[PDB]
């Protein structure tokens, strides 16, 4: 109960970016960034004018095993993307969308072992 309103707490989480996880072997960029677009604006380059997804491929095969990441603009778009996307159907497989770096605080973190 203080006097005066010095500014107010909020989330910081900078991370602007969204791990997601559950695609098929068929998942494009193009696919995702017409999708992930959905919520709000993917951050696309603007010297190469691409968008900032990432697909990592099997080395085995060469095809996208089904992880990615999706870099949007601000981190407001992000957070809003990830429970959007969290637990969509994508080709007929469920998407899992998480923000890339996500880890709980100290005060009250840890419960018991």
């Amino acid at each position: 109960g203080s006097s005066g309103s010095s500014g107010d707490p909020d989330e910081d989480s900078d991370n602007s970016a969204i791990y997601v996880q559950g695609l098929n072997d068929s998942v494009t960029l193009d696919d995702l960034a017409d999708f992930f677009k959905q919520c709000g604006v993917v951050k696309m380059n603007k010297r190469t004018g691409q968008p900032m997804i990432h697909i990592y491929l099997d080395k085995e095969t060469g095809k996208p095993k089904g992880d990615a990441t999706v870099s949007y603009e601000d981190p407001p778009t992000a957070k809003a993307a990830v429970e959007w996307f969290d637990g969509k159907d994508f080709q007929g497989s469920k998407l899992k969308v998480s923000l890339a770096r996500k880890k709980p605080p100290m005060n009250s973190g840890p419960s018991s072992g």
